RNA sequence: CGCAUGCG
RNA sequence: CGCAUGCG
């Protein structure tokens, strides 16, 4: 068993830069393991694709189209003060929202400010 | 259900630029999508993508990553009698091929001249 | 020997378009480079990349890698009214501010807003 | 202690791609290592950069600036059949050779094809 | 500004 | 085509 945030952490370790879309992924990926009891598959997969020589990038896609927590799910929403607390590396990732968003098909979470404008974040 | 011809010109009419490696790319999909009797479930990816503010150029991307023949796929080898038989918009994303290449990793297809010597492709 | 507003011109002759976040460089360039006694340096720098086949943009860059006081250097602070402020062109390579920015490492300066909000200009 | 072969490997091991810029400058610096007597300090200096936690590149381009067998070097000259017996990503790399190439100022290496064409590889 | 790698 | 990282 691994809890939330020593996965977080390992995951962290292996990507490059900080505050990317994929360090978002990360917590996105983590919070909705955690809730579901899914994280030591998670944890799983993704020593699998390293072991199997793909990116760590490569291998944090891979898990939201391999695990079913994450199949045809919608992207949580983060409720945010302003534009400036969306992580450093992520603002040209920002699109307007579509009606049906799906974490599989790319869209990590959903921006949204105090006055309750969202902010997807694609990948 | 769309003719391989009719989802070329589809796709084509979204692409800036003509005989740029996009428009390649239109080709192998269509070529390979036919093949696959996947034309269809092609179509649908590429439109679904556009609707959720992908750029024809990023749609292209997504079909060979989403349906299952670009999975894991090699590029075609195109046989050509002088490098001038590419067309010239093409010619900046030309570079030597790697030993195993994967469509869904960029590499659109391998142009092979007669004396055997390639150039590879790459989106 | 050669002055600050005399070096900014040479260079200013060498680049495209106006207001470019190369302009802000050379005046950063500039600035510090006046600041150190450096301007003789810098400018025998930017010729010598620049006979061996750097584009101006490029010897700008070369000069911050090679010339002393820019090494490790922070990026100067510039405070200013509004995002209206910065010039056009400099706009696409505005992003959040990191840890602890070096310009020979492309932070070229830091705007900083009157609420103390910051956008640092990265090339 | 160790020899060139080691010393080769463990610099490819931690190079993002293949056939990179990097790739060459790796097999040059440790060839002229090898012929100066200077692995040991070029393994120590290797090291130490990645023990700070600058990149393998940064490291690399650091050992050719401050272990003296480099400082001033001339390029090595690689004598090859034709452009396709470059290393694969460096295609875009190669310029003229200025008059004085120096390894410190990023010249890597000439190559020199058998129909006489000279071609520098520039970081 | 450009190259390389990763990802879409 | 775009984004991210690294390098010049
Ligand atoms: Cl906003
Ligand atoms: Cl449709
Ligand atoms: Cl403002
Ligand atoms: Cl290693
Ligand atoms: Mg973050
Ligand atoms: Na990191
Ligand atoms: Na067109
Ligand atoms: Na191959
Ligand atoms: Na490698
Ligand atoms: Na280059
Ligand atoms: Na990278
Ligand atoms: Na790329
Ligand atoms: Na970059």
């Amino acid at each position: 068993d691994i809890s939330a945030k020593d996965l977080r952490n390992i995951m962290y370790d292996h990507l490059p830069g900080f505050g990317t879309a994929f360090h978002q992924l990360v917590q996105v990926i983590c919070k909705l393991g955690k809730d579901s009891n899914s994280l030591d598959i998670i944890h799983a997969e993704f020593q699998a694709s390293l072991a199997e020589g793909d990116s760590p990038q490569c291998a944090l896609i891979q898990i939201t189209k391999r695990v079913p927590i994450f199949q045809d799910a919608a992207p949580p929403v983060i409720h945010i003060r302003s534009r400036g607390d969306i992580p450093r590396a992520c603002q040209k990732s920002l699109r307007p929202v579509p009606p049906s968003p799906k974490i599989d098909r790319g869209w990590v979470c959903v921006f949204q400010l105090q006055d309750g404008k969202t902010l997807g974040l694609k990948i």
